């Protein structure tokens, strides 16, 4: 029945709120400087990174920015893992499959959600107290300058669909439960859940965005851009592991990469 899927759409939206402090809705309130529900300090040059630590809670600059972005990713994983637990069925799967689903799944969700924190011109840093311009990032030293850039590229395409937090909650739940993923001992239970989630996503898209012709199809197509961006990410990473074999990396970010 439609009613059953509607109930699942709501259950996941509830957990999404509970698990992600910076909603897309909060983000686009901060970004659209109209509603000064607290406006961000912005960082656009080296000499403004200073008052970023002056006014905001947060070893060469380009490295220290990169480490700070890497730290927001472990926090992003922690939250994503918290959200998965709530997807009905998930905790019931084989444990080894729970991990692989997360191993491949988190990154794709990192950048889906990061799109909420972006406009064409920059990205919210530091829970929303900051805003760092895409140009300052692009201007960084050359093993880091073009690191974040293809994220802005994806975000601008993706932001165009203009999704809700209530749509994203079902969409990120789909991404997690792929079955497409290498090493899954047990695929059909994963696939059975995802087909029910794609039902929830489909329906929700039609109710929440009716005049938006074939958004469901257009959304699922954006998973093409997602995969491709995670891949040039890991190759960008392994390069920094040899340009600065003195720079560390969080262990929980280590496990996301058994490459090849
Ligand atoms: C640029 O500052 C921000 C602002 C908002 C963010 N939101 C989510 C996730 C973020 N982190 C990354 O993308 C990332 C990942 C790795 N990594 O996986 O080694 C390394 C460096 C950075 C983020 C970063
Ligand atoms: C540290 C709070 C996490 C939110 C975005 C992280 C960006 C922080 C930074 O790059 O300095």
């Amino acid at each position: 029945e439609s009613a059953d899927l509607r109930a699942l759409a709501k259950h996941l939206y509830d957990s999404y709120i509970k698990s992600f402090p910076l909603t897309k809705a909060k983000a686009r309130a901060i970004l659209t400087g109209k509603t000064t529900d607290k406006s961000p300090f912005v960082i656009y040059d080296m000499n403004s990174l200073m008052m970023g630590e002056d006014k905001i809670k947060f070893k060469e600059v380009a490295i220290r920015i990169f480490q700070g972005c890497q730290f927001r990713s472990v926090e992003a994983v922690q939250e994503i893992t918290e959200y998965a637990k709530s997807i009905p069925g998930f905790v019931n799967l084989d444990l080894n499959d729970q991990v692989t689903l997360l191993k491949y799944g988190v990154h794709e969700i990192i950048y889906t959600m990061l799109a909420s924190l972006m406009n064409k011109d920059g990205v919210l840093i530091s829970e929303g107290q900051g805003f760092m311009t895409r140009e300052f990032l692009k201007s960084l030293r050359k093993p880091f300058g073009d690191f974040m850039e293809p994220k802005f590229e994806f975000a601008v395409k993706f932001n165009a669909l203009e999704l809700d937090d209530s749509d994203l909650a079902i969409f990120i739940a789909v991404i997690i439960l792929s079955g497409d993923r290498p090493g899954l001992l047990n695929v059909k239970p994963i696939e059975d859940i995802q087909d029910n989630l794609l039902q929830a996503l489909e329906l929700q898209l039609k109710l929440n965005h009716p005049e938006s012709s074939q958004l469901f199809a257009k959304l699922l197509q954006k998973m093409t851009d997602l995969r491709q961006i995670v891949t040039e990410h890991v190759q960008l990473l392994q390069v920094i592991k040899k340009t600065e074999t003195d720079m560390s990396l969080h262990p929980l970010l280590q496990e996301i990469y058994k490459d090849l």
